[PDB]
């Protein structure tokens, strides 16, 4: 059977693996599961995955959350070479690491800021805001250094980081200090496969949803 | 030489300070003093530009966070497939805990406890609420499974003890979650160098808790 993915257009972590499975070269079945009227709460999709959580991918009966888990997963089981996501040990952890950063400082710094003000009607933060800016800081100091995230090729990496700087975008903080991050992102929005339909529709409407939301 | 700057008291340095032990890795431990800087000097972020530790370096290579370093061991280092397979499914389920384990499981520790540790904020029972949610999916996967992501002890398991030793360590109450104690044993005993690895440093963590708070 195809492989399911079940998600939301407008969520960072299932822009994540719309990315890796275009780039990997997967066609999924995409399954559209309504967060605002609880479909990732139904009896069906709790027995599914007990966190109740999108991205849920089913592979056949495999089942996996963790949107960057699902990545690697994609891009090892299918991927027609390594180039994505290399397996020498050395150029592999290096995008670990930076899977890492997305998840635990670019992505969470934005999340913290903005996820309060947008669905709990809170203030947006100003130190809130600032340790995302801190976290974009690093992500161009990484970007001075080499090509791509991780090193000199587009890999993994630069697809969930991509999608975590164009939620971050679409909330229209202000990009315009990140030098690096500005010129990588060009270079990423033209280089991700399927990238249009993949990501920067989903973030756009990303966008719609929080100015309609504040 | 493979070099680790670290501080015992961290979860993220015990994650690595484990995986080092199960993998079989010598590393020259090099201890970094935070409160005075020294992972801010210009030697030190030349070597890792986001100051922070975990920072290992193998003989020029380096990598920051500590999941990333855990499962770098194994790949380059390891001898034991079981605790980090290359079957792309098997691998895919220790990798899921380990984000688990940072997105959800530290997360929600950190959010209840950091901004009252090093914030001097009261704890704020609802966050704490947080945590136990994350421990209740815990308790959950281990219902079914011995180890957090299958059969055997894998890196995850690492990851996860090293989290929920200091869970342990500031008293927050285990009580509920029965898969996570006898889990909690199994690893303590199952873990190559557990007591030199994550015992000392977490029990440091609770003290200092315990001091600041
Ligand atoms: N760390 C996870 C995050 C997944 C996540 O936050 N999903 C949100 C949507 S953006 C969700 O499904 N929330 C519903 C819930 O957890 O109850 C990943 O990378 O996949
Ligand atoms: N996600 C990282 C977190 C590392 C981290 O937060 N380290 C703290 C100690 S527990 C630190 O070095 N803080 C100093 C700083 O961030 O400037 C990992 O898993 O290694």
């Amino acid at each position: 059977m195809p492989i399911d993915l079940y998600y939301v257009p407008g969520s960072a972590p299932c822009r994540n693996v719309l990315l890796a499975a275009k780039a990997v070269g997967v066609d999924l079945n995409l399954k559209l599961t309504d967060l605002k009227s609880g479909q990732h709460l139904t009896p069906e999709f709790i027995k599914l995955n007990p966190q109740h959580n999108v991205p849920t991918l089913d592979d056949n009966g495999f089942v996996l959350n963790e949107s960057r888990a699902i990545m690697t997963y994609l891009a090892d089981q299918y991927g027609k070479d390594d180039s994505l996501y290399p397996k020498d040990p050395k150029k592999r952890a290096k995008v670990n690491q930076r899977l890492y950063f997305d998840m635990g400082t670019l992505y969470q710094s934005f999340g913290d800021a903005y996820y309060p003000h947008m669905f709990g009607g809170a203030p947006l933060d100003e130190d809130k805001k600032k340790k995302l800016g801190d976290a974009l800081v690093f992500l161009d100091g990484f970007l001075e250094k080499s090509a791509f995230v991780a090193g000199e090729d587009l890999t993994l990496a630069d697809l969930a980081i991509v999608a975590s700087i164009s939620t971050i975008e679409a909330v229209e903080y202000d990009l315009s200090p990140y030098k690096n991050i500005n010129s990588w992102y060009s270079k990423v929005k033209a280089a991700a496969p399927g990238y249009k339909e993949a990501n920067e529709e989903g973030a756009k409407g990303f966008g719609q949803m929080f100015k309609a939301m504040t």
